């Protein structure tokens, strides 16, 4: 329970339940010590368990998502809310302790450390350290040199070409001929070239950049009765997006309906992609109708044709400098925000002002809430005008107090464009460094799920993925990479003697 | 005429070489070196505007003319006014149209809003954070620059 959804204790397995219902000795007791001393909040205790046995790194990932869960399982049940400062203190320590071997272990040998990091670990469920520091949300973790090589290696596929990457792999799936002129790793070319991360990435790529195309095309030009093939392509593409989406959802980790759902709606793109799916299942409804409805459904595309542009940051977002200044945006986007209402303040006063004292024989109408926002709104973007606003009033008779406008402009004018606008540069200026450090730890952390998502994708890409829809049906009544690392014996040994020799040599020097 | 065009076009590279000319001066070579490095940062800065100018103009266009034959003209307006639009050259008649009286088209009233949103990102987010990107790595740039001069 404290561990997660996917984890599963050796106490529950049958054959420790069938050994326990007759009554042995433990392989590994450090293990279970350890466990015992986390579940039962002795520090030290744990600190001297955590060094003597082998799987130092594993026992330190576990211990920090252990006392996460146990903190804020005691914040939720209201405590004394000493003990979940205690807990977050232990989660700390142990994540520390976590990474400085890491980085010792990085130090030392390189091949090592990542052979240390993907081999599958029999007695904590069959999960890598990578999966144990993802499962703790350990940006400082995945973030470190060697977890960003490991996962460069693994991104890249079977693939070795690292000089000039991308164009190569464009030129390859543009002419498929051109893939047996790439180096390999120690027919088949084929299919351990198009079965790579980026190969499956730059082709959903291209993939994105043809519909968005197609989709241009067909609301710039003359909407006729029926769909043209454009058209068809485009609803095909999001048809299959859906299907596609419906597939995710039913395949994640849970075993319920509800809860899938409730784990699915999680991050934003997912919501806003359902919710643009939905608008474009409406506008194409509303398409094929009479003239009116058809309109409705053409500026329902429109609409859609703006998300579907806005959305291309999601695919910026693997560049390595184009991602941190994306999530930059998304942190000044609510500093903005904020604001924002004080410029709305200062506007609606102007605006009411000078709509009150221009025009005061006006019914009640709607024009009225637009003049208000319009003219002053568009005052402040450099459209100051001086006939429109204030007019010189053969000659038009003047209004009452028709002189208070430009002066009231004028002190609008200067505060909107030299006080709000200065503070919110020094505001945007004055808190960069660590926008920029969290956004850069983020994104090095979450590109481990961009590559775990990519590896789980079909090839095919959504405008023909039918195909490989239809596919799954078929084995459907019928991890050596990418995941996870198996080894035989000697080299599982070789690896503990390495670990072993690293926590000592990692105690010593910081004793010495 | 044409190699006169040519002619006019090639005049801009050596009304710009008097940059290498500049180099020499003490002030001048090492503000030039800064300009060289800001430059690849405003390209990985106006990728992203590009992008939101490309959305507005397609959305607006789309809207205000429903009954265009493809031609290489629907390429034009999607670039050109939302481009100058972020430069002071808000209008309100040439954008949005007052729609005796020509009838309104279908959803027409969007544009403004888009409009308000597109210049509140354009003009006070993405060029504000540039400014502060540019700000906060100057000092870097302004010691290397002065070290390859010298
Ligand atoms: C609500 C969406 C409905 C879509 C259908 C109608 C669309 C018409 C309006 C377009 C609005 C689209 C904006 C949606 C983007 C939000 C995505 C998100 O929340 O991910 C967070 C995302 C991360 O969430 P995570 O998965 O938890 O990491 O953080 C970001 O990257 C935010 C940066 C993108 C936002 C800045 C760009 C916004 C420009 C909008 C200005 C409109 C210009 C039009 C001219
Ligand atoms: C003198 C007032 C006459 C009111 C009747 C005529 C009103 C027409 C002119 C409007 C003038 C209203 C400004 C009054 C605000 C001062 C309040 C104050 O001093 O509290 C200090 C207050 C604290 O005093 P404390 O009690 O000692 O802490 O400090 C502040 O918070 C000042 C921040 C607000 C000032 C910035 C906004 C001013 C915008 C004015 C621009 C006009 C736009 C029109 C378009
Ligand atoms: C590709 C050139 C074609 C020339 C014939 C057509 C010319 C028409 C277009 C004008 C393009 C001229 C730009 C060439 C400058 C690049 C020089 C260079 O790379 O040296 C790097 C130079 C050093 O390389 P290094 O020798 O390895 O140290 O670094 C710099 O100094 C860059 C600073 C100059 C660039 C900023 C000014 C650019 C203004 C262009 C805006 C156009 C305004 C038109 C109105
Ligand atoms: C739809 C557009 C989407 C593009 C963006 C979305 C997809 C996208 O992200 O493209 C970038 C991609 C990745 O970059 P790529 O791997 O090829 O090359 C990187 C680049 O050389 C950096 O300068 C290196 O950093 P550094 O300074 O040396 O340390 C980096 O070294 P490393 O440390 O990482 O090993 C290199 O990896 O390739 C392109 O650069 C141009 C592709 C042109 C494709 C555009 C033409 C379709
Ligand atoms: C004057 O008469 C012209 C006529 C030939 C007309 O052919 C037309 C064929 C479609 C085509 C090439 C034309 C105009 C708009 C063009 C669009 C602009 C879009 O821009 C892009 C812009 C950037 C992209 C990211 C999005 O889409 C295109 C998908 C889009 C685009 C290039 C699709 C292609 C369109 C011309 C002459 O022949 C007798
Ligand atoms: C064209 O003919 C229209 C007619 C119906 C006319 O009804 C009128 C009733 C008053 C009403 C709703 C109307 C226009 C201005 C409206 C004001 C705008 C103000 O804005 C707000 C703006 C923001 C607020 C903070 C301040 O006030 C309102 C207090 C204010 C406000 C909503 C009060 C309500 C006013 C329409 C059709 O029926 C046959
Ligand atoms: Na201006």
């Amino acid at each position: 329970y404290l561990m997660g959804g996917a984890y599963r204790c050796n106490y529950t397995r049958k054959r420790f339940r069938t050994l326990y219902h007759n009554l042995n000795h433990f392989p590994f007791p450090f293990h279970e010590l350890m466990v015992w001393a986390v579940l039962m909040k002795r520090q030290k205790m744990a600190l001297f368990f955590w060094q003597h046995g082998e799987e130092a790194m594993a026992k330190a990932l576990v211990a920090c998502k252990l006392c996460k869960a146990m903190a804020h399982e005691a914040s939720e049940n209201d405590m004394v809310d000493d003990i979940s400062q205690e807990l977050n203190h232990n989660s700390r320590d142990f994540g520390q302790l976590a990474v400085e071997l890491l980085d010792q272990s990085y130090k030392q040998d390189e091949q090592l450390a990542m052979k240390l990091l993907t081999y599958e670990l029999k007695n904590w469920s069959n999960a890598t350290c990578l999966q144990l520091a993802v499962a703790a949300k350990h940006r400082d973790f995945i973030a470190h040199t060697c977890s960003q090589m490991l996962l460069t290696d693994m991104w890249m596929g079977r693939l070795r070409m690292r000089k000039n990457s991308g164009l190569k792999v464009i030129l390859g799936i543009l002419l498929p001929p051109s893939i047996l002129s790439l180096e390999f790793k120690n027919g088949r070319k084929i299919y351990e070239f198009y079965n790579a991360p980026i190969v499956k990435f730059w082709f959903y790529t291209l993939a994105y950049i043809g519909y968005l195309m197609l989709f241009n095309y067909i609301v710039l030009v003359k909407m006729e009765r029926w769909p043209s093939t454009q058209e068809w392509i485009v609803i095909s593409y999001i048809f299959t997006l859906g299907i596609e989406k419906m597939r995710e959802i039913l395949m994640s980790e849970p075993g319920k309906l509800l809860q899938k759902v409730k784990v699915w709606l999680q991050e934003y793109w997912n919501v806003t992609d359902l919710i643009a799916i939905l608008l474009f299942s409406v506008g194409m409804i509303l398409r094929l109708q009479d003239q009116p409805f058809r309109s409705d459904g053409r500026v329902i595309y429109c609409v859609n044709i703006i998300y579907w542009y806005i959305r291309l940051l999601d695919i910026f977002g693997v560049n390595k400098y184009l991602g941190p200044y994306v999530m930059m945006i998304g942190k000044m986007m609510i500093d903005m925000m904020y604001f924002v209402i004080i410029m709305l303040v200062v506007l609606m006063s102007f605006g009411v002002a000078r709509q009150a004292i221009l025009f005061p024989n006006e019914e009640p109408s709607w024009k009225l809430a637009k003049n208000i926002f319009y003219m002053p709104y568009w005052m402040i973007y450099g459209e100051v005008f001086a006939d429109q606003i204030d007019p010189p009033c053969q000659l038009p008779p003047c209004k009452t107090g028709a002189w208070i406008v430009p002066a009231i402009m004028a002190c609008y004018l200067l505060v909107a464009n030299i006080l709000l606008v200065n503070l919110l540069i020094a505001v945007f200026n004055n808190t960069f460094f660590e926008v920029k450090s969290i956004s850069n730890q983020v994104w090095k952390f979450q590109r481990y799920q961009l590559i775990m998502t990519f590896h789980e994708r079909p090839v095919l890409p959504p405008p023909l993925i039918i195909f490989s829809h239809m596919t799954m049906i078929f084995q459907h009544v019928c991890r050596d990479y990418g995941l996870k690392l198996f080894i035989t014996d000697d080299e599982l040994k070789k690896v503990h003697d390495f670990e072993e020799q690293c926590i000592e040599e990692y105690f010593r020097e910081k004793d010495d």
